[PDB]
């Protein structure tokens, strides 16, 4: 049937800003929020403003030295801190900005605090679009990500769910999340993500999960250029016979946009409808779910990608037609919801695309 959506925004999160030149723009969160409210999605869904995560919620995963580390760093101080600085991965892909750990609590408010309404079952969806910052480690910053919000809602749902299936569509390999629960079969970990001589360099199709996560890690490496057409090909599969096999009661979706034609950074070929077609898909299984933003440069893409997914979640069809927003010139010069995939080559042949499925169906004939 038609679900109860909680949705988690902070209107301070457009004003945290990573630095000239930066590809990573907070901002696309306010104009997917702006967009959606115009879009009168506000009548359907119940939004909360989340609260700061403290250091206790972050450190349920991240050691207290780099925590530390997060709270007391600024630009101010940067010069006395030089090598904490290259010790946790901070001064290039994620540098300091002001106000950078009440970005990281705000963007791990809302997925902890998404966890905690599915868990309570006061929910049957939780989104949290300045979320899904799948490269943090424990100790390190990596790919834009500080505070890995992510790991930490997934911990919450481990609270009252056995088992929790992780699936992550952003054009880069969910290799945080994948990292800290390598050796666990209580989280089965999913990425489809361009692999090679691509950022972070992980997500082989080989890496599998080690000890009691031996089966539990699945990466479906793809080439430059997919599209609609060759995702949906592989997608419903895979998802399904995990689904089948591992059984999980709950879901977590890392949505990165970046996995769109025309990215700044990304080099796929999915429209808008292909993107979402992920969020159907897994929608089907009537599981407790939580919805996560991710990667995604090109900020009109990344706003008209989580309005969609965000009335998909919602069962509610919504105008092609966009309607007047704080930021309608940036939707130029169409002014339309959708997008039209470009004329580049998709690299992952058919065939290709069958090969690495039928790998991964070998995979998942082995769990138990
Ligand atoms: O989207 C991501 C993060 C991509 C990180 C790519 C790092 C390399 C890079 O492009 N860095 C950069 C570029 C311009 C300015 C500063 C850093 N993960 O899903
Ligand atoms: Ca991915
Ligand atoms: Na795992
Ligand atoms: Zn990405």
């Amino acid at each position: 049937g038609k679900k109860k959506v909680c949705y988690y925004y902070d209107g301070d999160i457009g004003n945290y800003y990573y630095g000239q030149g930066h590809p990573m723009k907070p901002h696309r969160i306010r104009m997917t929020h702006n967009l959606l409210l115009n879009y009168g999605l506000y009548r359907k869904m119940e939004i909360y403003r989340p609260h700061k995560a403290t250091a206790e919620e972050m450190t349920k995963y991240h050691s207290d030295e780099y925590i530390k580390f997060l709270r007391s760093i600024r630009p101010d101080n940067m010069s006395e801190y030089s090598k904490q600085m290259q010790r946790f991965n901070v001064g290039e892909d994620c540098p300091v900005f002001d106000g950078l750990f009440e970005f990281c609590q705000l963007s791990t408010g809302g997925s902890v605090a998404g966890a905690v309404k599915l868990n309570r079952q006061q929910t049957d969806m939780a989104v949290n679009w300045a979320g899904g910052l799948h490269h943090a480690k424990k100790s390190e910053a990596s790919g834009f990500c500080y505070v890995n919000d992510i790991v930490l809602a997934i911990l919450e749902l481990l609270k009252y769910h056995q088992r929790v299936l992780y699936i992550d569509i952003d054009i880069h390999h969910g290799d945080g999340v994948e990292e800290a629960f390598y050796t666990t079969d209580r989280v089965m970990t999913v990425s489809f993500h361009k692999y090679g001589e691509y950022f972070p360099g992980t997500g082989d199709l080989r890496d599998i999960g080690a000890g009691k996560g031996k089966y539990y890690a699945v990466n479906f490496p793809m080439r430059d250029g997919i599209d609609d057409e060759s995702y949906g090909q592989i997608f419903k599969p895979i998802i399904s016979k995990v689904m089948e096999m591992y059984q999980p009661s709950a879901v977590v979706l890392q949505c990165g946009a970046d996995s769109l034609s025309g990215d700044r950074l990304g080099c796929f070929n999915l429209t808008v409808k292909g993107h979402a077609k992920c969020v159907e898909v897994v929608k089907t299984f009537n599981l407790p779910l939580l919805m996560l933003g991710g990667g995604g440069y090109t900020i009109r893409n990344v706003a008209r990608c989580w309005t969609y997914e965000t009335a998909v979640a919602l069962d509610c069809e919504i105008p092609n037609e966009l309607p007047y927003n704080d930021y309608f010139e940036y939707f130029g010069p169409d002014f339309k919801l959708h997008i039209s995939p470009s004329n580049m080559t998709n690299q992952n042949t058919p065939e290709y695309m069958e090969k690495i499925k039928q790998r991964l169906f070998e995979n998942l004939r082995m769990l138990p």
